[PDB]
């Protein structure tokens, strides 16, 4: 990051003594079946593996290959699911999965909301909007989470759902 | 893994040589086109003259497959037995095992004691953090001996370990 780590992706529960060109035509074989790849040839370019640690990293030729080959998280390669992840340095640009949350009790605090919204995983931002004269809350608010993937999440189990006598409307701000 | 690259051979006659089963090998092997590259696949040979029989030692694990189709095979007027390893592992990994809810603050040969109380490890690793150098708190081992494996997990599953309760289980 900010812009590194576009085209690597971490590979967990590898099967136990295979190797790196069989773990590279694996991969390109995958891609193509399934039609991900985006022009003619093969997508992944090399393979390291950490035989003690039993993990892989993959690289890409492209940044919009990296991201399809994601689909393939679960896939069964020699009778072991394996673990398709974003590398730790990997993270996406600031605002990407901002979330609006409205119909909120307007006599409940920061703290109160907050208990909410990281029941389903850590914040990175958040911000519920209050009348600055008065500093009473209007009843919205916005976040952000640390793992994207729990955007999803929280939209899933909060969207719709009573609470008092209001329904959350929980959803993408943009 | 070792032990895939052995083959136990029975049936063999008096007064035979080391370098003379070393150098009959090596030839049917590049004989029935089996090599996988130049040179001899064949590394070593330990004879037992008392009981009859010997292991090879291959410098591949697909060689090793492939010579199993010598069982049988006719050398000075007799047909040679060719088995596996009796401790050769079809699935590799299958008994390895996953080690969690250890305490934060234990070392790697301190967490190998825990875990040795029950025979000699082939394989150990605790898991830490790169950038601290901290434990996170599991690790994976393998025993020499495979069938200790179930006597670890009985021994160490859900054990009261200090402030936590240890999962040991095949990490599968």
């Amino acid at each position: 990051g900010p812009l590194g780590s576009a085209r690597r992706l971490y590979v967990g529960n590898i099967p136990f003594g295979i190797t790196e060109e069989a773990m590279m035509d694996f991969f390109n074989a995958q891609m193509r079946l399934g039609g991900l790849t985006q022009a003619p040839g093969n997508p992944v370019l090399a393979v390291q593996i950490n035989q003690d640690k039993n993990f892989a990293f993959l690289e890409f030729r492209s940044v919009d290959e990296t991201t399809q080959a994601m689909a393939f998280d679960g896939i069964i390669f020699q009778g072991q699911s394996l673990k398709i992840r974003r590398p730790h340095d990997y993270q996406p640009l600031p605002g990407a999965h901002k979330l609006f949350i409205g119909g909120l009790p307007n006599y409940l605090n920061d703290d109160q909301v907050k208990e909410l919204l990281t029941s389903f995983g850590p914040l990175k931002a958040f911000n519920l909007v209050k009348d600055s004269a008065t500093g009473l809350s209007k009843g919205y608010a916005f976040c952000e989470y640390v793992d994207i993937n729990v955007t999803d999440q929280a939209i899933a189990g909060l969207n719709g759902m009573q609470l008092g006598d209001k329904k959350l409307l929980v959803q993408r701000a943009s």
